[PDB]
């Protein structure tokens, strides 16, 4: 069927010009609301959260892995790198790069944690490893977000995702303490008040991680402690059909207004 959410979704998505990809799931009774749930997007910088949650999980039988230094040097810098830049020639610790990838969206970090995890396959391997067949990482940064139509390289689902964000943020996927440390990351981002944030209340408290890249991909996934009820997890995918189209930030905020709007 599809429903008064489904076809609002869907005029939003026309007026839009481009795709967009919605999954929510409800804690409170664990049902879904998707729009285009099982098509695939690039998820550009929300990769981060899984390579992040991976370098986690290693950190539960290493007490001191998170403490670790790993160099930076010139070579490693990428496109964007505000936190990584500053420690060119220096360290910094893997709860430093996770707290940069995370919060920052620094993009030198995410290829620290890619190569962490032994490649980007590593980071795959450990969404398996959780229950997630779908989630795929191909390639580092920055060419994990070419976007282009049609690639599978470096995309998900928004239904898988948020089944693995729901699971790594507020279920057992990691332990107690590694699960805390990427709720109190993914609440401490500085990047997502114009996404789905923006369009839900704003005595709800969000975590999130944005991403964006070319075709004007414009990602968003959170997690959602709303007023009075259970926490919501909310992914919100867009993609565009021209490689230099203009982010849309907005059309995340206006799908996650029509998803409140629905509770
Ligand atoms: C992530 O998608 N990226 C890293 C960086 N920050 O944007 S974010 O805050 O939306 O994550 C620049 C854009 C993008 C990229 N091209 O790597
Ligand atoms: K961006
Ligand atoms: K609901
Ligand atoms: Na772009």
């Amino acid at each position: 069927q599809t429903s008064a959410v489904q076809q609002k979704l869907a005029a939003l998505e026309k007026s839009s010009g481009g795709r967009l990809g919605v999954a929510l799931i409800d804690t409170a009774d664990n049902t879904q609301v998707l729009y285009r749930g099982d098509e695939r997007f690039p998820m550009c910088s929300t990769s981060k959260v899984m390579a992040a949650a991976a370098v986690l999980k290693q950190s539960e039988t290493q007490k001191q892995l998170l403490n670790q230094p790993v160099e930076i040097k010139p070579a490693d810098l990428v496109n964007y790198n505000p936190i990584a830049e500053k420690h060119v020639n220096g360290t910094m610790t893997l709860a430093e790069l996770s707290a940069a990838a995370l919060q920052y969206s620094d993009n030198t970090a995410m290829n620290k944690l890619i190569a962490q995890l032994g490649g980007p396959g590593g980071v795959t391997a450990f969404a398996r490893a959780i229950g997630d067949e779908t989630f795929r990482l191909d390639r580092t940064e920055p060419t994990l977000n070419t976007a282009i139509p049609g690639d599978p390289r470096d995309t998900t689902t928004p239904r898988a995702m948020a089944q693995t964000l729901r699971q790594l943020t507020l279920g057992h996927a990691l332990g107690e303490t590694q699960r805390a440390q990427l709720v109190t990351w993914l609440k401490g981002n500085t990047t997502g008040a114009a996404s789905i944030r923006a369009g839900l209340p704003t005595s709800w408290t969000v975590g999130d991680k944005t991403g964006s890249g070319d075709y004007g991909t414009t990602n968003d996934i959170a997690v959602i402690w709303p007023q009075g009820r259970a926490p919501l997890v909310l992914v919100t995918y867009f993609t565009q059909p021209q490689q230099n189209a203009e982010s849309r930030r907005d059309v995340l905020a206006s799908a996650a207004r029509i998803i409140a709007e629905g509770l």
